[PDB]
């Protein structure tokens, strides 16, 4: 199930503790750097109407979600691909080489390239296995990244702030309107608590890894 159980026990168990109503919160002491992230989606263009989700990891790398639920990924190196059918079979492949099989697809994620590079800002610009988008959707409020390491991303679109949930370290990185990365063992949310704001889309992240396994 892509560690999404794993995440969905983690999160009942940090809102059931009601984090944002203990007395004395001390939410700077649930920080843990051994717990930063890998990976994340540094920007993303949804051209789902067309041909699909077009996204850049922190690494650099870029990949689409093509809408037949095929991926092209292309490393940071600008050459190397990674391909994945809908099957989840893997192969990998240059663009120097020129396959006459993904020719189209490559121009096409040249396009998204292009465009993420010279027209969107990075997430989480100002701080230090490659997996693939596994799934996505949006609702008025966000869009929901799922990474086939297990990591949920999502995005709200309100005041820009951003939640990526790792269930392997059992941590969240919250990323808010200034810009600021903090990274929090969940465990440690439940014992020192939290804002109220924190508190509330950690609520409504358990309600979307929700709708991803309905899925
Ligand atoms: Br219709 C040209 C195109 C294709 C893929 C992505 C983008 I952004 C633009």
């Amino acid at each position: 199930d892509c560690h999404l159980s794993d995440m969905l026990q983690q999160l009942h168990s940090v809102n059931a503790s009601k984090p944002s109503e203990r007395g004395l919160v001390r939410q700077e002491e649930a920080e843990d750097p051994a717990c930063i992230p890998i990976f994340w989606v540094s920007k993303w263009v949804d051209y789902s109407d067309k041909y699909g989700l077009g996204y850049q990891l922190c690494d650099n790398s870029v990949g689409v979600l093509f809408n037949d639920s095929t991926r092209l990924i292309l490393y940071n190196d600008g050459d190397s691909l990674q391909y994945i059918e809908r099957d989840g079979t893997e192969s990998y492949l240059t663009v120097s080489s020129h396959p006459n099989s993904l020719m189209k697809k490559i121009t096409l994620l040249k396009y998204f390239r292009n465009y993420m590079s010279e027209h969107l800002l990075k997430a989480g610009a100002n701080i230090t296995r490659l997996p693939y988008l596994r799934t996505w959707f949006r609702t008025r409020s966000a869009i929901i990244l799922h990474l086939s390491n297990g990591s949920v991303q999502i995005n709200f679109f309100q005041d820009h702030t951003k939640l990526i949930l790792c269930p392997l370290m059992a941590a969240v990185t919250y990323i808010d309107e200034k810009r600021d990365f903090r990274t929090y063992r969940l465990s440690l949310l439940e014992e020192y608590g939290c804002c109220k704001e924190l508190a509330s889309r950690l609520r409504y992240a358990r309600t979307m890894v929700d709708k991803l396994l309905s899925s």
